[PDB]
This record gives C-alpha cells, structure tokens and sequence, in this order.
C-alpha cells in the first residue's frame, strides 16, 4: 500500500512544468520527490506486486527513456536526466511533461494490477 502511495504522488508528474521541472525537479527528486518516489514507487510495485506482469510492467517503465532519459533518471537528481533538463526548458515542460503524463499513464495499468493483487488478498 505504501508503494502505491509513493506512485500516487507520481499523479503530480503529469502536472509537471517548466518552472518546477527545475525546482520541482529538485524536490521532486528529494525525500519523498514526487519524481523520486515515482521511480521508488516503481521500483516497490517490482517486488510489491505478487505477478510477474507487475513487475514487467513496472520495469519496463524504470527501463524506460522519458525525455530521452531513462526513467529511473528522472526520480533521481545527478542523472541523466537532470542534464537533458539543462539543455531545454519550456520545450523540454512540454514534451517532458507530456511524456510524463503519458508514463503515468501506463503506471496506472502497473498499478491498478497491484491493487488488484492487495485488493483480492481481501
């Protein structure tokens, strides 16, 4: 359940913007960084979900390259990611942001198959 809390705050990336792509960004990617948490809350769904889908799901999305930077690039600061962002700016809030809302998108299939894996234990 805690997992998915840290992918909830993940609903914020897709709200995501220029401004705050570079503070945000920091914060984001600091305790609790609703960047970092996504790539936690991920990384938690791997061996928090008790099917295989899950975690293929899940990998395959921290295996992914958002923005052009893997996405476990973008939940964490002094990546790839953080570099990419350096380069653009309000083009990169618009693709960026974009392809975030689009990474959650897929999050919520990942996710919702976690559920429903803690939900049925009920």
């Amino acid at each position: 359940p805690m997992t998915l809390k840290g992918l909830d705050k993940a609903s914020e990336l897709a709200t995501l913007t220029p401004e705050g792509l570079a503070r945000e960004h920091s914060r984001l990617a600091s305790g609790d960084g609703a960047l970092r948490s996504l790539s936690t809350a991920l990384a938690g769904i791997r061996a928090g979900s008790q099917v295989e889908e899950s975690r293929i799901q899940a990998g395959r999305l921290l295996e992914r390259s958002i923005g052009g930077i893997a996405l476990q690039q973008w939940g964490t600061t002094g990546g790839a990611a953080s570099q990419l962002v350096l380069d653009a700016s309000p083009e990169l809030r618009r693709e960026i942001t974009d392809q975030l809302h689009q990474v959650m998108s897929e999050v919520a299939l990942l996710r919702q198959a976690v559920e429903s894996e803690v939900s049925r234990v009920s």
